[PDB]
């Protein structure tokens, strides 16, 4: 139940996204006057990505939640695939990073609506896979969503675990890495790897190369957040970074963990973070 013909519903306007994937451009649902997100595939030319372009919009098509990025449709334009999707205007949790520090009212903030995000895709039995700060986007008014379900996973009465290796390899899971069968706990150590990203800009062994930390991970004890922050925060962290993936909460268990119920506050306030990119956005070299 794919759709034809965009350019008679939408307009596409300039480029604003990346990936190897394709192209994001931004775009304009010409019914409501809404602004949107139109990733270009060019499927002449990205052979054997199809199965997880595939994945994506089956995954897509599936979701409806406030905490994941709106599907439109997608449509066929004669050699490309146009996967039309909800624009968020305030960058993504990584942008918001680039500037400087964030403090712990933020922190808890933006892990609330992730959590809120992982607690809907976990209830569909959907796994997320690719938990990290650039996956977080925001409106420009502090609504916070997740994003790029590229490499999504998909439990069913028939597979109950999932077994392939997917992620970017600084917030994996160890038994990802290790390709045992895992399930949606792999998405609250990668949350908890978030976690740390978002207190201290980045993810632990980040300055290494990606090859290195795939046999670091499975190895080492979980990385754990040092400097100065609140106990409740560094015990967050320490409850999703478990190397045993059924000792870490479920999303809906961290929802109610002490460092979000005494630190998260409205998403509006997050506005100052967004205000604060586009300034230093704005008189970047
Ligand atoms: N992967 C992705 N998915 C959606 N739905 N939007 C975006 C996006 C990317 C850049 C700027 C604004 C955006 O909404 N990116």
């Amino acid at each position: 139940n794919l759709k034809a013909d965009p350019e008679e519903l939408f307009t596409k306007l300039e480029k604003i996204g990346k990936g190897s994937f394709g192209e994001v451009f931004k775009g304009i649902d010409n019914r409501t006057q809404k602004v949107v997100a139109i990733k270009i595939i060019d499927l002449e030319e990205a052979e054997d990505e199809i199965e997880d372009i595939q994945q994506e919009i089956t995954v897509l098509s599936q979701c409806d939640s406030p905490y994941v990025t709106k599907y439109y449709g997608s449509y066929l334009k004669d050699t490309k695939l146009w996967i039309i999707m909800e624009y968020l205007g305030g960058g993504s949790a990584l942008d918001l990073l680039e500037p400087g520090p964030l403090d712990e009212t933020q922190i808890a903030t933006i892990l609330r609506e992730i959590l809120k995000g992982l607690d809907y895709l976990h209830s569909e039995k959907k796994i997320h896979r690719d938990i990290k700060a650039a996956n977080v986007l925001l409106s420009e008014h502090g609504e916070v969503k997740l994003a790029d379900f590229g490499v999504a996973g998909q439990l069913t009465d028939t597979q109950i675990k999932r077994n392939t290796f997917v992620g970017t390899p600084f917030w994996m899971a160890p038994e990802v890495i290790k390709q045992s069968a895992y399930d949606s706990k792999a998405d609250i150590w990668s949350l908890g790897i978030t976690a740390i990203e978002l207190a201290r800009g980045e993810p632990p062994h980040s300055e290494l190369h990606p090859m290195k930390v795939l046999f670091l991970i499975p190895k080492n004890n979980p990385p754990t957040l040092e400097g100065n922050y609140s106990k409740p925060l560094k015990e967050f962290v320490e409850a999703c970074l478990n190397k045993e993936p059924s000792f870490r909460p479920t999303a809906k268990e961290l929802l109610k963990h002490k460092f979000i119920l005494r630190n998260a506050k409205k998403t509006s306030y997050l506005t100052e973070l967004i205000d604060r990119y586009k300034r230093w956005k704005a008189e970047q070299s």
